[PDB]
């Protein structure tokens, strides 16, 4: 039926030099004496302080070059590990489909879109003086460098679903399913069937919607035939999905999406690695200072906004269509 | 030492 995969080792992207870049502080605003014109009509004046300003701005150009190199390496790694959701149809044929080991620093981390990754380099000045007033053009340039270069521009972020354990999206009826489909295709493209599996609860499941999980080899269990599909975790009842999952849930990771806002959401947990996905109708208004794990996400036209007391967290969303993910799963089903 | 410099220092 299926073909065979051989787990060749992952290629290595050019890693980010995660260090501590230090900038020397600006000079100390030296008091120029007014030139005392009797020694000015004859031809520490302004020339020495201007030459020292030019020296500091040369040094600031050098450290701006270094910071831009760090940001280029970071965006190169993030574009190697999270491609735009059209490239990953060409992935599952070549030697880079089941590539993300749990030892690599990207594992069970999913692309939601492109926004401002905060530049994991340090950018720490060694300002040690006790509020000595700085030079008004050197310190202005350093303050202009530490605020627009410390945030990388629109770069592929990560919805790390190894440490959230509940992805309860809210929003529209099918526009939330776009983002769910997008990062669930991102999940099933990069990681092995034996390293994670995927499960579904849905009322109208085999109807041109979520039926594209028909071909996913991650919906399997070991040693059960069930006619055509191996296990077919996609069902219509969440409790029947749980008893379908009860030997599988007691580490092979899991990703359980639910389509019903009602019909006992989160009746599986509350587990110890199983992370569930849910779509709810409407928001909580006064959630009690929400945890770093289990967040709230509302899908706008192109924004995936988080809940923090609106902290949009994605500037442009990644929205996969239905037949696109159908083609991803159809190319994926050949290999195992 | 100019008096202008110590005046700026006083200020």
């Amino acid at each position: 039926s299926r073909l065979i995969f051989e787990h060749q080792r992952r290629l290595t992207p050019p890693t980010t030099r995660k260090g501590t870049i230090t900038i020397e502080p600006p000079p100390q605003l030296p008091r120029v004496v007014p030139p005392s014109l009797l020694r000015r009509v004859l031809p520490m004046r302004t020339e020495e302080v201007d030459a020292e300003r030019a020296d500091y701005l040369r040094y600031l150009s050098v450290v701006r070059d270094n910071v831009r190199a760090h940001a280029a390496e970071q965006r190169a790694a993030l574009e190697w590990s999270h491609p735009e959701p059209e490239v990953l149809a060409t992935i599952p044929g070549t030697r880079r489909q089941w590539e993300r080991d749990p030892r690599d620093r990207d594992f069970l981390v999913l692309r939601a879109g492109r926004h401002d990754v905060p530049l994991d380099a340090a950018l720490k000045v060694k300002d040690t003086a006790d509020e000595i007033d700085l030079e008004p053009v050197a310190h202005s340039a350093l303050r202009g460098l530490l605020d627009v270069q410390r945030t990388v521009r629109d770069a592929p972020t990560g919805l790390d679903v190894a440490k959230l354990a509940r992805i309860t999206v809210i929003g529209e009826a099918d526009e939330a399913r776009a983002a769910i489909r997008a990062w669930i295709a991102q999940a099933v493209t990069w990681h092995d069937p034996t390293m994670l599996g995927v499960a579904l609860a849905a009322p109208d499941l085999e109807s041109g919607d979520w039926s594209w999980l028909k071909w996913l080899p991650h919906v399997d269990v070991p040693n059960e035939a069930d006619g055509v599909g191996p296990a077919r975790y996609l069902t219509t009842s969440t409790a029947e999905l749980r008893e379908r999952l009860a030997p599988a849930l007691a580490l092979k990771h899991l990703l359980v999406v639910l389509d019903d806002p009602d019909a006992d959401p989160d009746d599986i947990a509350r587990l110890t690695g199983v992370t569930v996905i849910h779509r709810t109708t409407e928001l909580p208004n006064r959630e009690q200072y929400p945890d770093p794990e289990r967040p709230i996400l509302r899908v706008a036209d192109g924004r995936i906004e988080r809940w923090q007391v609106w902290q949009p967290c994605v500037d442009v969303a990644d929205a996969m269509s239905a037949a696109e993910a159908a083609h991803i799963a159809r190319r994926l089903s050949r290999w195992d």
